[PDB]
């Protein structure tokens, strides 16, 4: 399949999630809240610029918190 996948977008957010805290993607939590995973406001700013960079999607807030685990935003933004 040509398009993006849900599988490889909780990869992409398991590994920025990984690098900005400084853990093993393959450790980060795809089930609990984002924000208990350690991320800054100043890392949502980046990590929403990047999924845009990635996607073409712009995420609004109420998107984002109404689907607040990696595992649920991922198939939201493909989905
Ligand atoms: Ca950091
Ligand atoms: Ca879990
Ligand atoms: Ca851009």
């Amino acid at each position: 399949r040509a398009e993006l996948t849900v599988p490889e977008m909780r990869q992409w957010l398991r590994n920025w999630v990984g690098k900005a805290v400084g853990k093993a993607p393959d450790s980060i939590d795809e089930s609990v809240p984002m924000v208990e995973l350690g991320l800054s406001s100043r890392d949502a700013v980046a990590m929403a610029a990047d999924i845009e960079d990635l996607t073409g999607v712009t995420l609004s807030v109420a998107v984002a918190f109404a689907h607040p685990t990696i595992e649920s935003l991922a198939t939201r933004i493909i989905e």
